[PDB]
């Protein structure tokens, strides 16, 4: 397993049930400054339903990366967190930010 994607992933498994965080937060967590888009892909890369909570990390912007069909699908995997995602899929981080200070 690549060294990259284990040190990403390692992070993500401190984000607890509703919350989400952004792909450089994660990524400098992990030590790879730069890499927020690779995060991404390889969460995008991952199965609908992961031993690895994959939702839980989406973009600056507020805004679910995945679209089409893997949007509603993070979506769905978001509701079944508790989070109040819109249509478009837009999320609102001031208050799901994943804050490991509870």
């Amino acid at each position: 397993m690549d060294q990259f994607l284990v040190q990403i992933f390692a992070v993500i498994h401190q984000i607890p049930k509703g919350k989400v965080s952004t792909y450089g937060e994660i990524a400098k967590m992990a030590g790879y400054p730069g890499y927020a888009r690779h995060v991404g892909k390889a969460l995008g890369n991952l199965p609908e339903g992961s031993k690895l909570p994959w939702f839980r990390v989406i973009n600056s912007q507020g805004k679910i990366s995945l679209k089409g069909r893997d949007l509603d699908r993070q979506k769905q995997k978001l509701e079944a967190e508790g989070i109040e995602v819109s249509e478009i899929g837009k999320i609102a981080l001031r208050k799901y930010k994943w804050q490991p200070l509870e």
